[PDB]
């Protein structure tokens, strides 16, 4: 039995990854759903106005080219796969000051309806003035995330909720979270006439 | 000696070329045994609440596809191989604050019964408030380790003991270990209804007197 | 059906362009790279080593005949996104960096049917800069040149659209405020070689926020 | 002539280009350390940083040739990626080692290989006493991570660390530095384990 | 005309690299001489707590291989070309007393000329063993660092300089440190492993606080 289930998977993957995705286009656009789970505000540097966050970001999208019929494949309904084997969106912070450091395995889950889920954990340094962190109202900082190169005509972004998930926030962090929201926005950049979509992460925090 | 080399090369070729591992599935789940050997608490940063640990993580699992009959291969009963040649579990700390730094060669040992042993040494920074480390009672912190992407239906975990191996702990570390335990736990994450399995490392420590 | 066809068309175009045939510019086939800087933040100024750290992105544009197509032969595809590894890109280098530049954006470019390419890397750069005076009304002045490391002005020319650095995305709560920032084309000569080399010199006047 | 020698070498390398040692086909690796500098001693974390190079030597039958079949080529330089190399590891490092020299080895026609990696290492070391006449003492063991003494034996030519290239203006002076082969057994396993223990006594210059 | 020039270049590069097995490096029977020369841009940092100094410089390297020769007449009168350093053999020039891996600051691209000669000019940031005691005095501090092939003896790789004077023409004028002198000198070394002599170029820099 088990030998055939392994074989059914190896076959599914072979069939998918070796019979045919060039990325989204204006004719074939994509919606990426984004959500943030903030784990820690590690460091706030008032000498450079950089703050370091640890969080994970749930990403979801769906491709017709990743679809299969589970009956054709021993009732496999989903699988884990290296993120290198598939297209992934180029979700980038707009005001980082250091390259993101990746903290989790680059492996995604693909489902038979063609939907993909990928949940990278990251440490990010970004532009933030923490003046006021030692006050009751705390400091407020914001960072936009979205595709670096795909306009709103190729990649649209959505959230499931405007509330950042704080259920895993580190109970003994140096900083407590007063509020954290994630909200879709439209931008234009100087290069191009097309609008570009971002999700803006806004965090209000203070010294515990 | 010529024959023995040829026998090993043949085995590896048979296993890695002439045979078809896409990872565990709900239909073919895997149990990984995990244990920790703590070598050093290097740094405890009270300004960011990060602690740095150096440890070895013993991983063991068994695959039917790695099995062979030693009698067919000159009585070879195990071999060393690059961790790149085989599947390995995506064991991840839940509350790291920086990418782990790998401190040992990425080489595993495969045995004829299909079992694999792999023992990466690593430096880890993780979320830990060291308040109390300057007192008799010390500081206590914890970090969970488990598959990032495979639920308990695909990867289960277990330990061989509740006690973290402290027999190699650095005798002149800045910190001494009061207790160190490792315990299987079940978690649920927002994305998904399935349970995810971890081994929780709980360490009580204080400044050396 | 339509979405299946558009994908097939793009895959086919990319196949035709990249699988079925550019060794860089030469004196017989030279190239112009238009450069523009958008300065986001002066992160740090270290007076103990005379290094300043900047975050910016750099818009780069050029055009190749080899990247041309008729949208009509490809379902009216007029442009596409592509990994920067799939195409030639110019070796634009800061002359007085003190650390390898850190890349902050995905290495992906946009290619248009007229053969034009746009690539906009975001970078954190440490460069040689004496911040003396930063604590004064007048501020400090530093400069860093950007150009091809290996291609002379006979192979790669540089152009700017304006001599003004784009400050519309400068971080409003940076430790440093920008008094002015200019980008100016220049010609240099190096010891190795008789040929002139082109650079764009970024000059930044800044002070501690007041 | 020069084109003939190029082709002779190209041919030798192609003709030559081993799954590692085993209980049945064990290997002895000779090790020797040359200490260049104690760069840093951090009393806040008990870490010390060393710069040194390590001479590694071993011999493989699979790497032998007759020079007369190859234009009297007696040795060649080769990328360490092209050959098997021993997984010699510090056992109490606190950072990944940093490689300071090209990963190229020399192979000789008798199948012997020489490889001399220079490295910066941070390792577990309490420097208490460095500011006194007696100085500080620290130790770090080096050995295979994955092979037991039944697969890889270690040999040294000397128990003296080579100090002839020690930086004369280092922040730290070396009082002594030894490298001692140790054989031991652990609770887990019947087979012997072999390491070379580097012991360094040093003090502020 | 331009399309022919590109075709000529890709043909030449295919004839040299694609239809020839990579040069196996120098040997006693086919030895090589590498010319080296340094251009010092900045002494960035001098750490008296560890006795490490950090230098930013570029290093011009030149060598010549018969296997890289062509007749420009067979190739549209192409007399030289830029190429990725990964396409060709390059010397393993290493500092003997570095304390961290070198950081590369320029694109790893070289120029190959039709006589088989190669020019490659890497910019690097190097930390090396140096006691800066006396940098705050009029006489300054003196440090030295040797460079050469880590693995090839003088029977395989010899070195030479064009001058014993380090090029100071691009030294950062507002560095924390001023250069009093900087020389580069060929030496013959013997290492413990081996009877053969090894060649280095010793860089000696005298410097003091600005
Ligand atoms: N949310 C969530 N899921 C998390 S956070 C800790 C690990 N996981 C499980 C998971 C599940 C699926 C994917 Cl693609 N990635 C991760
Ligand atoms: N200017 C500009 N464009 C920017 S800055 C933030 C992301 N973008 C959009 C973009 C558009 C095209 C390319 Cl090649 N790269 C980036
Ligand atoms: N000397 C010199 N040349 C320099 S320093 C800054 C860029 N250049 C031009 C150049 C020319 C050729 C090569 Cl191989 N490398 C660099
Ligand atoms: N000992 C020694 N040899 C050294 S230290 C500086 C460079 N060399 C020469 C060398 C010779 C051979 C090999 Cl494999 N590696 C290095
Ligand atoms: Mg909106
Ligand atoms: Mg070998």
């Amino acid at each position: 039995d088990k030998l055939h289930s392994q074989a059914n998977l190896m076959r599914l993957k072979s069939d998918l990854f070796n019979r045919s995705y060039p990325g989204p286009t204006k004719d074939d656009p994509l919606t990426v759903t984004l959500g943030f789970t903030l784990q820690d505000i590690v460091k706030a540097d008032s000498s450079t106005n950089e703050v370091d966050l640890v969080y994970y970001e749930q990403q979801r999208w769906k491709l017709n080219s990743l679809m299969w019929d589970p009956n054709e494949y021993g009732n496999i309904t989903d699988f884990r796969t290296s993120a290198a084997d598939i297209w992934t969106p180029d979700i980038t912070a707009y005001s980082s000051t250091r390259p993101v450091q990746v903290l989790s395995p680059q492996i995604a889950v693909v489902t038979h309806d063609g939907s993909v889920m990928f949940i990278p954990a990251q440490r990010l340094s970004f532009m933030c003035d923490p003046t006021g962190v030692d006050s009751e109202e705390g400091a407020t900082c914001a960072v936009k995330f979205g595709s670096w190169v795909y306009s709103g005509f190729e990649i649209d972004l959505k959230t499931d909720t405007d509330q950042v998930d704080l259920s895993s926030y580190y109970a003994s962090s140096k900083y407590e979270i007063l509020s954290a929201t994630q909200t879709r926005q439209v931008q234009h950049y100087s290069c191009c006439p097309e609008p570009y979509i971002d999700v803006n992460l806004v965090v209000k925090f203070r010294e515990r």
